[PDB]
């Protein structure tokens, strides 16, 4: 039972390595010794030894290496690495000898550098703030033209989905996608829900409109969607404008939807603009009790996700666990 | 059921008239038997004596008034007024001689000219061709706003809302409504929800954002229709823009909206949009296990509601109920 469980027995076997830059909370050093324990990540503490050693009291941070910005041994690497992405915006040589003593900056950067396979932090920083570091050193990835914030939505006592399992896109960060947003959004979830949920990704780009019913603007900009991205990943199960119950519902899907290959079968919800994604997700988590995970990060270059403001030590160690199995994507 | 039987007692006591002009189908006429039988409404049927009885059966229907559109006292005046209501689109004296045979339009004029309090059509019909007479002939309240459709929704174990019980505004019919559509659906809205719950309302202007956590073209047309709605009826307890969890979650409007007079105890909500509007219902019905009533129409002058296909005569039964409370806003 459960997403997050499944999901930290995957990554205990795969051996990803997560910085984890906020140290000087007391949550961050109970997740890196309970990761630690569970074989769930290596893990670097960026961060000041003699901080964070009237910090971790009866905890056991040896197995996780720790890094010190100002210290460690290829610092001037970092800076030279830094500078020449963000000079073009007027930024002096030595400022990058701000910006990067940001443990996050660093943490950030040795992602980039190799040295890491992504980054977990925003538990009592800022939650806008960790995605333009994201952006600024390790920006999208491939077939990725643009991120996405994604939720995890487990449904209880639920048949449809996965099991009850769907992913929600874009619910959490992109405002106004372009039709070719709405697009590429499709395209990233439908790969994220595979390598996550672990099942066939079926596509529902949903509308008030089923195939058909209604024609305005938005049925427009959704048709079209569906099209395009019917056609940038054809191999993909894509299908719309489809309402809610034609998406999920087989036998509603078996009248106003028929030969479709996702209406009544959809797994994976990709919507208009971030009113219906938001409204959406928090109607499923409060009205229908389902457990929401998110807002997950998709398509950066490694996967750095932010959290919580208020969220606890083990919300922080699952956390981790999903940013080491988008990691495993790229191997 | 509980909402609808709740409806049904106070359509009882209310005393209303209802037409009903699909009367070549018989759960309309299984309907309207129950309806005199356990004394929910007056009822019109619009339609041929003979035919209605043929097909009745043994279905007692005998205090329920016919009207036939060929032959009644009134054709005449209802006529002349469509072609007053319409002449300025192009509709000649003889158009609407024509169009006004229809039993629809014919029992919307008895709703307009006072003859009627509401009409229940639409069950084998198309809606738009319900609304369209409804609109056309009866019109919005005052001559205001416009028509939109609402769903009363009702989430079982569940204590927000009003113990689990929703107004969701526009879910079923206005596509993209304006700043003004917005706003005006939210006042309209509150009284629907007052009239129809008994519940004092709480009605949240919903959006990703709460009260300033983030700023799009989408946010500041939220808070542009809140505003407007605050000054269109300043006493509804009116609260935007606010995100689902701040509007029903004690806990989160405490930390995002602390002294809202909706956040937290919000029971209407209020979409930017029908993709919003729509895709919220279907998953409170279709993930959440909801009981969703709807769609029907609110902010018209007298109540028209259309049906769907797949009503049963119970179905009909409790819409007609459905409309003599909302024709009850008069009463008071
Ligand atoms: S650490 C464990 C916390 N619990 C969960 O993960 C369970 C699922 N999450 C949630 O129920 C909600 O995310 C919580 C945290 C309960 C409440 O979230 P909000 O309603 O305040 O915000 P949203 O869920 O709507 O998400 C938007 C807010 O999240 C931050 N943010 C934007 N984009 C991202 C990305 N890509 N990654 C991480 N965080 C992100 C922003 O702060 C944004 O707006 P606020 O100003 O914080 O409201
Ligand atoms: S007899 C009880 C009817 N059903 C219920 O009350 C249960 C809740 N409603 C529903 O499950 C759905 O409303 C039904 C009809 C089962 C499914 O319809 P859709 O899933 O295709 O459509 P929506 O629910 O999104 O509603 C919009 C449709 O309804 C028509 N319509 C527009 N405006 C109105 C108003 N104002 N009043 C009544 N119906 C209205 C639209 O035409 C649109 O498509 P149609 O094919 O014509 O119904």
């Amino acid at each position: 039972v459960t997403f997050l469980e499944k999901i930290s027995e995957r990554a205990k076997k795969l051996n990803k390595t997560i910085a984890l830059p906020e140290t000087e909370d007391i949550r961050t050093l109970q997740a890196a010794a309970k990761i630690l324990e569970r074989g769930i990540a290596d893990i670097v503490l960026v961060g000041n030894e003699a901080d964070i050693k009237a910090l971790a009291g009866d905890l056991d941070l040896s197995k996780a290496k720790i890094v010190d910005p100002k210290t460690y041994e290829k610092k001037d690497e970092y800076i030279n690495a830094f500078y020449e992405l963000r000079k073009h915006k007027g930024i002096t040589l030595e400022n990058a000898a701000e910006i990067m003593s940001d443990y996050v900056y660093f943490a950030v950067m040795m992602a980039k550098l190799g040295e890491v396979d992504g980054v977990v932090s925003g538990a009592a920083h800022s939650s806008s703030d960790t995605l333009r570091p994201a952006v600024q050193i390790v920006k999208t990835a491939k077939g990725a033209a643009l991120a996405s914030a994604f939720f995890i939505i487990s449904v209880p006592d639920c048949e449809y989905g996965s099991d009850g399992t769907f992913l929600f896109a874009d619910s959490g960060m992109v405002e106004m996608p372009s039709v070719e947003d709405v697009a590429n959004i499709a395209v990233i979830s439908a790969k994220t829900f595979e390598l996550l949920v672990q099942d066939v990704p079926k596509v529902a780009m949903l509308s008030y409109s089923t195939k058909g019913s209604a024609k305005s603007k938005l049925t427009e900009a959704t048709i079209a969607s569906t099209k395009l991205a019917q056609e940038l990943a054809p191999d993909i199960a894509i299908d719309g404008e489809l309402q809610v119950d034609a998406a999920i519902v087989p036998k509603v899907a078996a009248s106003k939807a028929p030969g479709s290959p996702v209406a009544g079968k959809a797994n994976v919800f990709i919507f208009p603009d971030l009113n219906c994604g938001n409204i959406a997700y928090k109607i499923a988590q409060r009205l229908a009790k389902a457990e929401a995970y998110g807002p997950i990060t998709q398509g950066l270059a490694k996967p750095i996700n932010d959290l919580s403001r208020g969220c606890s030590d083990e919300d922080i160690v699952g956390a981790v666990a999903i940013t080491c199995v988008q990691a495993a994507a790229q191997d």
